[PDB]
């Protein structure tokens, strides 16, 4: 048009529009005061309907780019506040908007943010709501800078709908608890994973995330062509290039786009893609991102006719190598919406190792023929432990579960912090709940989804505060093998048991009064630190020591003098356990 503001405005609206320049100044300037920036945006938004009523009013004419920058440079106390920064100013549009994405602190030190009380957070959602999210959106805006502000403020109204909902209830706690603690771990899930895929991009490159796109994108479009599903591989990964440079502008632009070329070309990709063509320009994208799969043809050939059998497939192969496995990933990926992207790629790269070993030999044909029986091996391993493990979960509640992660893989890396293996070994065990609730079709795809952050939280541990040669090994190597890397470590037979410490064994009158989450924690954190100083003990010898310790804590926060139940009650499991352990 004649105005980027105005436009911005009508089609994104009033409301949306002052919610996304806040936490757009917020992740650029995350120390000025909150107070500072609610007059930025009223500043900002006087300018926006400035331009809606007359498109030629003086400076509507300028790049959101532009005037962002220029407002950016009118805060006096950037030089002081920021410093460095500020030399940003001195360079024109090109350069300054590219200098400011460069000066943007991703993890700030900022104090943790703590949950105020149900009713002191119910009463303050009453008296004045807007400021009350605006506050915290401002909050959660400056400490995730590279967020991505649209999805920020998805998460937003979810929010808000919990403190309409459970502000209104007679048990509000009951009600609101359930719900921040389920936003909270969706919206960190939501974060670690963008974080991933611009560390994936970075370190494999283009090929293996066109890869990854494809068995991906023709996972959820079955029916789509293999030109569209290029189409599309390829304009997704222009996509995810500009938003991890974190160029909020550049990156909102090309997913509208994209957005816009799916639902018009819709007939061609999924016909379960309805509704998010429907919605409106800010959510076109987050749906169809989150959409579902689409009944596959199952008019479908099959893939030994055209990659097994058909000579002239080293023809076809050598002629353009990636686009022939692109093409076996698309058709093994769309046929499989209930095997990992991992595992898909896990087989193409199986299948493109065997194609060079073979079309250099006298009779290919013949060299290639046994290939899809070595697809059987790597298909089943993942599905073998997934059964096995869903099944330990059923044996046991998601707490006795984690405990035998617990003691499974303390055994495996003992060197690893005890308060690592407890956090570490939790989320696993909710990995198992979430997942294993699913039918068998959608088991493998989940674990995928969570093991993947999970294992990279864990990485990113040992990347600051190394501990086993192992544990790196597997963290370094490919994303297709940093899986399959773990199930494989053995239980640690170099390692050296640790000498009692009876306070590590001592439990005073505490646990009696703590929440679930706290008397587990404790119960666990002992556990680890048992398995530390008796390696050797048998899943029997352990199980006991852990039975004469559940009743053991009934018998003293169920009995008249406590304290007196923790001394003398303790002596003689310590005693005992210290022989029965041996
Ligand atoms: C995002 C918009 C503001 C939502 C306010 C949520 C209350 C913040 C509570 C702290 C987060 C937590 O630890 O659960
Ligand atoms: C200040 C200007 C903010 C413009 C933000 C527009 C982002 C629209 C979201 C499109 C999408 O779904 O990717
Ligand atoms: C945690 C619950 C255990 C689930 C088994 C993990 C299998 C992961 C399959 C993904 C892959 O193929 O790499
Ligand atoms: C911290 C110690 C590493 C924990 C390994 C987690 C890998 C989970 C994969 C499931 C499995 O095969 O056991
Ligand atoms: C040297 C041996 C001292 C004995 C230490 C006991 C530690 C066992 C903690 C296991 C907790 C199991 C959880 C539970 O029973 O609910």
């Amino acid at each position: 048009h004649k105005s980027e503001v105005a436009h911005r405005f009508k089609d994104l609206g009033e409301e949306n529009f002052k919610a996304l320049v806040l936490i757009a100044f917020a992740q650029y300037l995350q120390q000025c005061p909150f107070e500072d920036h609610v007059k930025l945006v009223n500043e900002v938004t006087e300018f926006a309907k400035t331009c809606v009523a007359d498109e030629s009013a003086e400076n509507c004419d300028k790049s959101l780019h532009t005037l962002f920058g220029d407002k950016l440079c009118t805060v006096a106390t950037l030089r002081e506040t920021y410093g460095e920064m500020a030399d940003c100013c001195a360079k024109q549009e090109p350069e300054r908007n590219e200098c400011f994405l460069q000066h943007k602190d991703d993890n700030p030190n900022l104090p943790r943010l703590v949950r105020p009380e149900v009713d002191v957070m119910c009463t303050a959602f009453h008296d004045n709501e807007e400021t009350f999210l605006k506050k915290y959106l401002y909050e959660i805006a400056r400490r995730h800078p590279y967020f991505y502000a649209p999805e920020l403020l998805f998460f937003a109204k979810r929010y808000k709908a919990a403190f309409t909902e459970c502000c209104q209830a007679a048990d509000k706690a009951a009600c609101l608890l359930p719900k921040l603690d389920e936003l909270r771990d969706e919206g960190k899930a939501s974060s670690a994973k963008q974080r991933l895929k611009c560390a994936s991009l970075q370190k494999f490159g283009e090929r293996a995330f066109k890869a990854w796109a494809v068995a991906r994108l023709s996972q959820r479009f079955p029916k789509a062509e293999f030109a569209e599903v290029s189409k599309l591989v390829t304009d997704l990964t222009k996509v995810h290039t500009e938003c991890c440079h974190g160029d909020l502008l550049e990156c909102a632009d090309d997913r509208a786009d994209l957005a816009k070329y799916i639902c018009e070309n819709q007939d061609s990709i999924s016909s379960k893609l309805k509704e998010c063509c429907e919605k409106p320009l800010l959510e076109k994208s987050h749906c169809i991102a989150e959409v579902e799969n689409d009944e596959m043809p199952a008019d479908l050939p099959s893939l030994a006719a055209d990659f097994v059998e058909s000579k002239d497939v080293c023809k076809n192969y050598a002629e353009a190598k990636d686009v022939f496995l692109g093409m076996f990933l698309y058709e093994y990926a769309r046929r499989h919406p209930d095997y990992s992207v991992v595992l898909l790629l896990r087989l193409a790269k199986t299948y493109e190792t065997t194609l060079e070993k073979c079309c250099a030999a006298a009779d290919p044909h013949e060299c290639y023929a046994k290939v899809f029986d070595e697809f059987k091996p790597l298909v089943e391993e993942p599905q073998n432990l997934i059964k096995q493990n869903c099944e330990l979960f059923e044996q046991l509640g998601e707490y006795k579960f984690q405990n035998a992660l617990l003691v499974r893989y303390t055994k495996k890396v003992p060197q690893v912090s005890t308060p690592t293996l407890v956090e570490v070994s939790r989320n696993l065990g909710k990995v198992g709940s979430k997942c294993c609730k699913h039918p068998e079709a959608k088991r493998m795809p989940c674990a995928e989804d969570y093991l993947s952050v999970v294992l990279n939280q864990l990485c990113v541990l040992h990347e600051k505060t190394p501990v086993s040669d192992r544990v790196t090994k597997c963290c370094t190597e490919s994303l297709v093998n940093r899986r399959p890397c773990f199930s494989a470590l053995e239980v640690d037979e170099t390692y050296v048991p640790k000498e009692f410490n009876a306070e590590t064994f001592t439990f005073h009158a505490d646990i009696c009064t703590l929440s679930e989450k706290e008397r587990q924690i404790k119960k666990q954190t002992a556990l680890v630190e048992l398995v530390k100083h008796k390696p050797k003990a048998t899943k029997e010898q352990l199980k006991a020591v852990m039975d004469d310790f559940a009743a053991f804590v009934e018998k003293c926060c169920k009995a008249d003098d406590k304290e007196t139940c923790f001394a003398e009650e303790g002596k003689k499991l310590v005693a005992a356990s210290q022989a029965a352990l041996g």
